[PDB]
């Protein structure tokens, strides 16, 4: 077997030049297909040309920043030194201009929209002030991440809600998610048949959760999910001044659920502070997950708003966390260690597909059983309350009637008009005492009634509300914060870090309240930028 | 933050007087609603007045017994000393009166009802005598728990089956369980749709098991389930003279399944004797669980009888256990340690709801798969037996035909008439070789046919039986004793106490036989008190 | 209790003579029923007489071989010594006759059938030669198991495909499996109702997997599955010269899946060589399991071919394993230790039924979810490829079009005609990138279209292919080899033998490729023996 020995020596001799040449050939093939496509017809091939360009730019970009990091840094140092020399007097000029601009925007845009928009700005001040008064360390507050986290949300809103490019971008992005959730029907129509639509939620909606979970596991194997997380976590780290670990877990919670996002920093969890641990739990309570995103879109909830609320919830969570539990210790973990994300144990892309499908088995089982239980309890609670009410000639008493009054101040401060504030309060109740599946199922009913066009009042009962109030409700409800999830959060985190059980249990309730305040902050900014139709 | 420091000092200074005042205000609110209700209309508010009274009585009762325990005990000591002085001659007078009363009841009530009722009394003597002859220690028998356990069942039967108050109480109690199992439909109609009734057992019955499991976990968090268990376990402990640990696990098995009720005494399991371990396994084999109670009621099985059989099965199990395996050692665990029941790890009532729903996932999965398997095996066994029978011109041979003859003596001794004893024997077979889901599904068929009113015989084949025989069958079938559950019992108990694997394995088969005898004892007492229609 | 003491002494005194007499009475009862049946009517009782005879023969056979093993061995030694004396010149005579016979069979049978049959013989030479050239140790090849493993497949094919007795035997055997998969409907029609057929795959096909899994666990408790495995593993051990451990795991993989068959030798896994570990993984990739056999028959795939492919896949796997990774070490485990199979922990046959049902819960859950995911990915991949193709005026581009060209040479070498080789290539693709559920669902479509009788071409598109090509495809697709199963195999084996993780990971990819080559070897032998209709 001399030939077998020679072939071996060839490979080990020039392994780097063999495998690199192969990729280069593959790349040339792709580029040949693209250029040929544009030649045959450019307008038809435009989306394939755009994708190719943006990918090339980032590949080049990321390559340059990695090699010329030392040179770029020193080239920026003379400027940073000059600013720190004049910053003692220049800070009052920059602050004064920002304040002036906030006043001008209120006077000339918010005040024009109306009173409900001004009230939304007041709720932002009130929700923030209450977070300070009830802070763990009201004298230790670092105010930089509070003002940057609110400013970033406002900039995102302006771009996305108040410009055509950002509006067109997130309307397009939402329509792609709708098209993508239809592919699950091919799998659902074989396992459950052509009559799979006889059981809509079980045989059509839970397959979407399986498919999206499968896709997310493929993007983590490829390293595309980690590539976006580092980009977003760096913007928040360099503006807000937040620690690397809590910046990475916040950007990851935009796409990943609360029980899986701390795995992005699993080795370094036993050494995080009490404030970083609080931020890790707040970020999970203030966001949702991509696996369940398509389920809410299937109900009839706006895809654009869901995507916008999720992106705005990362800087809101860190701003409320750092104000509800500021940092009194010194952080140990550095940037390089936080940005490295130990990828899973999948040898190929088809093994990553099966691991994501197998992991979805327990998710869809718990979704289904919690909804059977919660909705049976509600039916019982409402029969008991009518039994009791009838003893005072008020058999209308319900869980909805009580929540319409208990949570109505929170909705009014988000800028919902008086009438609809009693209908939004009911949804805050469903989310708080049950979950956001229940709440979003009820909101979708209200959306459908309005689209039909029937009467708004029947026998003095309001049937549906405005579109602005459905928007504000979409942001307020976008989070995994509910009283029953407090134990699966504590347990899952202790499992990753058993040495910290004492600290985890102490920060979990404050983190759930901060999560709710974070989602309400997003709804006040949306409310102050949306007009009244 | 001086105000924050002052507010802190106020709370830590008078924490006891702050939280107590709050509860007192809440209590005054409740009482105000009740009194106002009765004022507006008393007859309508009666059930809310009754509930409030019985709760107040027990709260006061339990408070007095806890404080004045030492005084009450000594006040009873002069009487107990006098009785132990005259007990040497007074024991013959009390025994003679009891015997006389048993004879008078047989002559003037049982003999009037008929021959089938007298046979039921004979089966009680025969089942008990066989338990002695085949005892582990026939010379070590302590006879006090054998005669009290039978007497308590007879008193319960008289009260519940032979008085209007006890009959009305348990008929009312059963109708509340029926109303309560309808709330699960609100959850089932969303997850599975309006067509959830196209798949009755899977999409309507298994949601009842989820809902009841959810509710039981809420009552354990509140401490209401443990409060009833201590009351019942104390009556059996003070009459029968049974050990605290086996008295607590028997009363808990009325409400809790066999794999979860030993958790009521998990710390003390490595130190229980061989007789207490046998009793722990017998009690689980002689009872059912609240989670599956509503499933059998959905079939059409009487709710009152199921509840009565479960309560009577606790003193029957201990009487048969102490006769099949008497105590030859000294018990270590005392009363205070057995009555303390380490409650779970739920921080609130909505976390207790989700833990009970999540735990039901594996229960309903195993119920469904065991029924697919058992009913497919039966179809195969019956085709093989017809194939074989046809070789002798008897293609009617079946599993039912064989069991109608093998188990017919056991049914006749419970007081079932000759004809119907061959139909009850088939049900004993289904339970023994399969489970009590199969058996109760078959009994419900027979109940429906009788209600319809068709012919009782068609072509010489009896279609349905009497109502007394459906009652006796309801008691005989109320237990988790079947040959296939012997391994999930051993495994689950070893997990809790790995040091005792050797003892657990030695007492498991004797405990399964004792379980069956215990359920048959209940059916003989029901049979001797029920009249022939 | 003197009588209880005497009865005890009687049993302990003559326990062996008491329990043996009982079995003898039971046996006499069975024999009495059989003889009586034949007397009443022999032709009707024939299948019960045949079964009884074959059982008696093996019981006697196995008893004689166990007692007279030493005598038989020495009686054969003079013959074995004579052969090893004349074997130096007699080896050329036996080899020359075998070769001559292969030539005569090609000239006078294969060449008569046609060109597609001769090509199938060439593919056998080509697939085998490629396995050598790419071998791990091309200079260390022991050629005895390569020629015996191919010869055994050819003998099995001749017997089963080219004689009436073997054809009638495996057609009868397949019809019994069809009858047996109908009993699951009794269980499916109660859990899911009379409308269980509204969801065919979920509510009718997955109950077959539950029932077959239940039955296999009962046959392992009885020791009937281990009794067949030893018989088949001994033939391969005494002909091919393979190690005891890899002979036992190959025969067990005919009936048992790949994640459970190494449990037949769990204690001895830390001491197996690198070649035996490779063979253990190849055998699992080249076979299927009895639990999923009925699911493929429900699609419409031939029962006889599935059974034949499974039996032929055991000697093919060992022949390709020993050529792709020959043995360079010394094996430690001996025959007695490999043939002993530690049976499970079931105390009776009804506990073995419940353990097999409970184990099927995760199997049917993973089957269903992987199919929802794989079929949703396919729908997406095909829409993306049409989007891209349309940029060149070729919107027909699909995953099927690409696989019809990539895998067409592999199908042509198995002897599929030119036209149908593009349709078989699509199925090889489905299996490789997804699984054999997807592939067999697509093959069944093609079978049904042909049975209908419609047009074979519509608009230039071939709709169905020949019956010979459906046969060849049935053998090529009978294996659990796919890229996504590589991680559940590694993990499950490491769990059994954590010390070998390094070796397991190194042989897993070579074992998956060898698995595929093994299934393709079976299809070339089937193809060279099947005629063109
Ligand atoms: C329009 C919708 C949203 C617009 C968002 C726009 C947000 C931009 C708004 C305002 C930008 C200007 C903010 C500058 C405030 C100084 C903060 C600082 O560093 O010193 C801190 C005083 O911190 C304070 O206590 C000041 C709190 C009151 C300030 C209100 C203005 C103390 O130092 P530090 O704690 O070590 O830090
Ligand atoms: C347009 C419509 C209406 C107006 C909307 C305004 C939206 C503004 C949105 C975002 C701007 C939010 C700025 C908040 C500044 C917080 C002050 C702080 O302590 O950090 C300072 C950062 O140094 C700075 O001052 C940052 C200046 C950035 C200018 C952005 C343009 C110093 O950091 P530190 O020394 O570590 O303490
Ligand atoms: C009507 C339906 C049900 C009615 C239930 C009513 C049940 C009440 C029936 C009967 C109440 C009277 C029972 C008193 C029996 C004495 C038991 C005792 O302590 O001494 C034991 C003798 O134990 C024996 O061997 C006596 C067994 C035969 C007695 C039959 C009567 C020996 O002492 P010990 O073992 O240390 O105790
Ligand atoms: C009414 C219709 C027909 C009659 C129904 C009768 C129903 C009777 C139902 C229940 C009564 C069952 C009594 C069984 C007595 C067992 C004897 C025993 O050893 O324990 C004795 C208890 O001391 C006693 O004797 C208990 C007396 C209780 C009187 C109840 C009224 C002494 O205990 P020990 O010293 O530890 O031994
Ligand atoms: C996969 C594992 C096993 C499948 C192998 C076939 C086992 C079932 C075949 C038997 C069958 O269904 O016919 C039945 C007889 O069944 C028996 O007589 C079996 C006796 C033991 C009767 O069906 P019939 O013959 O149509 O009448
Ligand atoms: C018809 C469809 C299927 C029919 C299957 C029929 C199969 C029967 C076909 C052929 C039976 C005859 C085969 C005998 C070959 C000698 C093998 C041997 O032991 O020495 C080996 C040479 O091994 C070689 O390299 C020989 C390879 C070429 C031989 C082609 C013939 C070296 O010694 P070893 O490695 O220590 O052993
Ligand atoms: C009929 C239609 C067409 C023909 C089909 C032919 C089908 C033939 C099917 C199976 C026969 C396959 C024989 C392969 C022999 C491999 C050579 C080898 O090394 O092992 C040798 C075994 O010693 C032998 O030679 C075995 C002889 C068996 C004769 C079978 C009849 C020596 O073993 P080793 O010393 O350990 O080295
Ligand atoms: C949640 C995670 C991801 C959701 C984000 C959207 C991803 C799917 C959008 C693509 C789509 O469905 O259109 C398809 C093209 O799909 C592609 O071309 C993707 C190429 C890679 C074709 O659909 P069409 O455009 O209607 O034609
Ligand atoms: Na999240
Ligand atoms: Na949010
Ligand atoms: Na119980
Ligand atoms: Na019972
Ligand atoms: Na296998
Ligand atoms: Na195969």
């Amino acid at each position: 077997e001399r030939m077998c020995g020679r072939m071996s020596d060839f490979c080990r001799e020039h392994k780097t030049t063999l495998r690199y040449i192969i990729w280069g050939i593959l790349i040339a093939g792709y580029l040949a297909l693209v250029i040929a496509a544009c030649v045959m017809n450019f307008h038809r091939a435009l989306p394939l040309f755009v994708i190719t360009v943006v990918a090339i730019f980032f590949v080049v970009w990321d390559h340059l920043m990695a090699k010329y990091e030392s040179q770029i840094a020193r080239f920026l140092s003379p400027g940073q030194r000059l600013l720190d020399s004049h910053w003692f007097w220049l800070k009052w000029v920059i602050w004064g201009c920002l304040i002036l601009g906030v006043i001008l925007w209120l006077v000339f845009d918010t005040a024009k929209l109306g009173q409900q928009q001004l009230v939304s700005f007041g709720g932002l001040i009130i929700y923030t002030s209450l977070t300070f008064l009830f802070s763990k360390h009201p004298t230790k507050v670092y105010w930089r991440p509070v003002f940057w986290g609110i400013g970033l949300q406002f900039l995102l809103g302006l771009l996305i809600l108040r410009t055509e490019p950002g509006f067109m971008a997130f309307d397009w992005l939402g329509k792609q998610v709708q098209t993508f959730l239809g592919y699950s029907d091919a799998g659902a129509s074989f396992v459950f048949g052509e009559k799979y639509t006889d059981h809509f939620f079980a045989f059509k909606v839970l397959p979407i959760v399986i498919f999206f979970s499968t896709v997310m596991s493929m993007l983590y194997y490829l390293g595309l999910m980690q590539w976006i997380i580092r980009k977003v976590g760096w913007v928040m780290l360099v503006t807000m001044g937040t620690s690397p670990v809590e910046s990475v877990v916040a950007s990851g919670n935009i796409f990943i659920g609360q029980t899986e996002s701390p795995l992005l920093v699993r080795p370094y969890l036993p050494y995080v502070t009490k404030s970083e641990l609080h931020a890790i739990m707040t970020a999970g309570f203030s966001t949702i997950a991509g696996s369940v995103l398509g389920a809410y879109i299937s109900f009839g909830v706006s895809s654009s708003h869901l995507l916008t609320a999720s992106v705005m919830s990362a800087p809101a969570a860190l701003a409320i966390s750092k104000l509800f539990w500021p940092e009194t210790e010194t952080p140990k973990i550095n940037l390089k260690n936080a940005m490295k994300m130990e990828s899973g144990d999948s040898r190929n892309l088809l093994e990553a597909a099966t691991q994501g499908a197998s992991s979805s088995i327990s998710l869809v089982a718990n979704i289904a059983v919690n909804l059977i239980a919660f909705l049976a309890l509600l039916s019982f609670m409402n029969s008991a309350l009518s039994w009791l009410g009838n003893m005072f000639d008020y058999p209308q008493l319900s869980f909805e009637v009580i929540c319409s009054y208990v949570f109505m101040p929170f909705a009014f401060m988000m800028g919902v008009d008086w009438q609809d504030s009693f209908m939004v309060a009911k949804l805050i109740g469903y989310k708080t005492f049950f979950n956001e599946f229940v709440a979003y199922q009820q909101l979708s009913k209200l959306i459908s009634l309005r689209q039909v066009g029937g009467p708004k009042f029947v026998d003095g009962v309001q049937q549906y509300m405005s579109m602005r109030s459905e928007a504000i409700s979409t942001y307020a409800l976008c989070g995994f914060a509910n009283f029953g999830s407090l134990g699966i959060v504590i347990g899952g985190l202790t499992s990753m870090a058993p040495s910290r059980k004492r600290d985890i249990t102490a920060g979990a309730m404050r983190a759930l309240i901060a999560g709710t305040i974070a989602c309400f902050l997003t709804a006040c900014i949306a409310g102050m930028l949306t007009n009244t139709p």
